[PDB]
């Protein structure tokens, strides 16, 4: 017998936690690593004969799909009472960490106080600072796509399309990863880029003074990016899988998420990092959306039609 | 309940952990942030305006000085049995984390399999590979000076002098901090430099895949840099102070050191980092010196007299 996790989270993040869990509990664990979307597909393709016990996803939207598609078991109050925020109405999965969209910038070139209060205002701001050809983005990156989906949810397709086309008119540089983009900010090739907060945290911990800008509370540019896990209906190892979800919400595992990964924890009693906001301040930043139901479908359509993807 | 800590560890490291300890226990913690050397001066000679409970030091050498001066309470088997290694011969403080001297290099530009087995042979390697002006060091940095002290213990001053003079013949570049030197390694100003392992870890976590060369087991260039904490003879808050010492060895605190700081833990119940060695491998690297008794003053004198410092 082995606990089987299907993970849309990265191996360099998952593996050390799994190894610790194996050592402490004596439970053998096997992990499959794919994208959230590939995991969702495989879980459906495998039907009743899936060996899968848990789905540990990079995104609330993938868990929302798994739930809506009847893959997930309802969770009890013991697990669902643990997180401080983001517990789905479906009560079929548990949020484990949250990450924030932020605006990274070079603080030698831009004063914090002149930065825009809204993402929608970013293209005008970039033209104010003469930044045509001097802004970066990551059009193929999952969280950027999530952010565009939140824009649709808040503002509608037309305003979101308008923004995409305005962004394209800035001649932005596209980077295949967030560290590539942040390196370009450090080098002075671009002066700003929308990214995930923990990439900026990692650069700062390494000694690079990269600016971390938050838009006004509730702005689409601060979208909350919730990760989480659910138990599958197919699970034949429910006690081990419950033990594992418990482990993911423990102070120790949560300290790993904060420290090793740079993400915000969702339980209290975790030591933060001077580069992170207090938890209550972090929770204030995102629009209050149904994160299970972001219109990623419509986001990809717009990104394709506008020439971003 | 209250607790006074004299910390030679940086505020950016100590503060988040102390805040969580306060929140968790209701013990009000007061911290003095200073250097290990300034704290020693206070504990042996200069005095305090109020009694301190704990010396949380950056270095085993400073705790060893405090011990030699008789300023630390003896600890016994109940506290000292938790750490896996590095319990001091004096048994007057508890080891909390370990860091390793390593050789940072740019793996795009340097072939790992060609790097020397001993720090002593670095100047020859560098001269042969035509790397004059392309080696960096941090002459003013505490851990560099510790490594030089390890050299004096292992080799004597005459051998250490030769090495220092052979180094100087490479026209090495001097950097005010480890991040500055690692940035120069990334940028291409130099190709390698002796540093502490966690600086390389932080660079790798940010996406800059700098190399971490370890010398052969026992080599002076792999010196173990142990951090730790001792109870002072002046301690008025003995209950809170012993509770904190226990806390520093707890799974959550140890996870914080691995994650937030990048150091090696000294307990087994912790999730590591794919950029760290397994624990036993890290334990093999350093020579087996009495870390409480390194000739730090001789190292300082020698660095000043060879004009390195």
């Amino acid at each position: 017998p082995t606990l089987t996790i299907y993970s849309g989270r990265g191996q360099s993040l998952v593996e050390p936690l799994v190894k610790q869990f194996e050592a402490e509990t004596g439970i053998r664990v096997q992990v499959r690593y794919s994208t959230d979307a590939q995991i969702l597909a495989a879980l459906q393709e495998e039907g009743s004969r899936s060996p899968a016990d848990l789905f540990w996803a990079n995104t609330a939207g993938a868990l929302g799909q798994a739930s809506a598609k009847g893959l997930l078991r309802p969770l009890g109050e013991t697990l669902l009472e643990k997180p401080i925020a983001f517990v789905p109405a479906s009560r079929t999965w548990v949020p484990v960490t949250v990450r924030l969209r932020v605006l990274a910038y070079n603080p030698d070139r831009i004063k914090a106080e002149e930065l825009p209060e809204s993402l929608l205002d970013l293209p005008r701001f970039a033209r104010e600072k003469g930044l045509v050809g001097r802004v970066g983005w990551t059009p193929t990156y999952s969280s950027f796509q999530d952010m565009v989906a939140g824009m649709i949810a808040l503002y509608g397709e037309e305003k979101t399309r308008e923004w995409l086309l305005a962004m394209k008119a800035l001649a932005p540089k596209a980077y295949p990863s967030n560290p590539a983009m942040l390196d370009a900010i450090r080098a002075g090739e671009v002066d700003l880029g929308s990214t995930n907060h923990y990439y900026v945290v990692r650069f700062r911990r390494a000694g690079y003074r990269l600016g971390m800008h938050h838009f006004r509370d509730g702005d689409a540019g601060n979208l909350a990016l919730v990760t989480g896990a659910g138990l599958l209906k197919t699970s034949k190892n429910l006690a081990a899988a419950t033990r594992f979800l418990t482990y993911l919400l423990s102070p120790q595992a949560q300290q790993y998420f904060v420290g090793n990964i740079g993400e915000y924890p969702l339980v209290k009693g975790v030591a933060l990092d001077p580069n992170l906001l207090p938890l209550e301040e972090a929770l204030a930043k995102s629009p209050k959306l149904d994160l299970e139901k972001l219109p990623l479908d419509r986001a990809l359509r717009l990104l394709r039609e506008t020439g971003v993807l």
